[PDB]
């Protein structure tokens, strides 16, 4: 689809058997979620944002279906305000900016 | 143009007679810059980010030319991991997401 930017570009995702909403964020290198329950090993990561730095769990090779498109990649889990889909996943669904 | 997301979507801007680079950020409601020297009155604002909250100066009706497109809108000035162009300005240049 084409999505305009008069409102937040929020989409429905399925991850780890759970349904969430998340923001398509071209400013984010990475994908950051909260309150998801991912299986298996992870490693600590620190990421920077507006407001400071955040400690997250880094989970690799995680299946996630984003607006009906199945992809796999790294998902960070930690205490973000809104769920964010970053460029690491947006490239996998073929998303571009256009003006 | 069309811009893919394999790298950060960075564009050149002119604001207040100075040249900067900034990140096209569909996750950001607002536009946040640093090191800009804007004229005249401003109001304090607090904004939330993934890592906490930031105190910024809010300047209204600021001319800014973003990749050669002249627009006007609110610009927030304060700390950020990088200069960010948010949806408030991206709608004015007719930017959309497409997948
Ligand atoms: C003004 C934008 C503020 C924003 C708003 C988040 C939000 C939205 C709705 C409701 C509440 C909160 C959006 C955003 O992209 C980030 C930053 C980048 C500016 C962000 C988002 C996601 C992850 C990261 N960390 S990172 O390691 O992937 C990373 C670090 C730095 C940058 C850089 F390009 F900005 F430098 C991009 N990515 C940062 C942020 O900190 O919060």
């Amino acid at each position: 689809p084409q999505i305009t930017l008069w409102k937040r570009p929020i989409v429905t995702i399925k991850i780890g058997g759970q349904l969430k909403e998340a923001l398509l964020n071209t400013g984010a290198d990475d994908t950051v979620l909260e309150e998801v329950n991912l299986p298996g090993r992870w490693k600590p990561k620190l990421i920077g944002g507006i407001g400071g730095f955040v400690k997250v769990r880094q989970y690799d090779q995680v299946p996630i279906e984003i607006c009906g498109h199945k992809v796999i990649g790294t998902v960070l889990v930690g205490p973000t305000p809104t769920n964010v889909i970053g460029r690491n996943l947006m490239t996998q669904i073929g998303c571009t900016l256009n003006f």
